[PDB]
């Protein structure tokens, strides 16, 4: 779901840069998650058959960020 | 869902730059999530058959950001 | 859903720049989420058949941002 | 749904610049979400058949932004 | 789900740079998670058959980040 590219970056940052939390779900079939460094690049999926699928899902994500100065702070349930 | 590209960036930022939280869901079939660094680039999916699908989903996402100075603060349920 | 490109950026910002939260949902079939750095670029999907689909979804997203100075603040349910 | 491009930007901003929250939903079939850095660019979808689809969805999005100075503030349900 | 590339980076950052927590789920079948350093690159999946699938999942993710100076702070359940 999340796609991020920075092919030419000059960056100056006094701070905690990449704070990454609570990503998600991937239910995949013959998927191609592809990354690399007459020309032919080829990622190929053929002719499949799927008959019957049933899924039931309950997803609960919790990310809490409490900063500065905190006192008797309650988070969550 | 989320697509972000910065191919030529000169950036100065005194702060916590990329704070990334609570991304989502990917239910995919023969999907191509593609990234790379006579020419032919090729990502190919063929001729499939799917008969019957049933899905039931409950998704609850929670991201809370409490900053500065906080006192007896309650979050969530 | 969210598409953001900055191919040539000169940016100065004293602040927390990219605060990204609560993205969404992707239910896809043979999808092409494509990013790269006689010419032919080619992303191809062929001739498929889908018979019967049934989906029931309940999505609840919660993002709360409480800043400055806060006291006995209640958020959520 | 959300498309944002800034190909040549000179920007000065003392503030938290991109605060992005509560994006949405993508239910797609053979979709092409395309981004890159005799010429031929080609993204192609062929001749498919879909017989019967039924979907029932309930989406509830909640984004709350409480700033400055707050006291006994209640948000949500 | 999470894809991040930085092919040419010059970065200066006095801070804890990559703080990565609470990633997710991958339920995959014949999937290709591909990374490398007349030309032909080829990742290939053939013509399979799947009859009947049933899955029921409950996922609860918890990431909490409490910083600065904290006193009697309660997190979680």
């Amino acid at each position: 779901n999340f796609m991020l590219t920075q092919p030419h970056s000059v960056s100056e940052s006094p701070g905690k840069t990449l704070t990454i939390s609570c990503t998600g779900s991937s239910a995949s079939i013959a998927s191609h998650y592809v990354q690399w460094y007459s020309i032919d690049s080829s990622s190929n999926s053929a002719s499949l058959t799927i008959s019957g699928l049933k899924t039931e899902d309950e997803a609960d994500y919790y990310c809490q960020s409490y900063d500065g100065n905190n006192h008797w702070v309650f988070g969550g349930g």
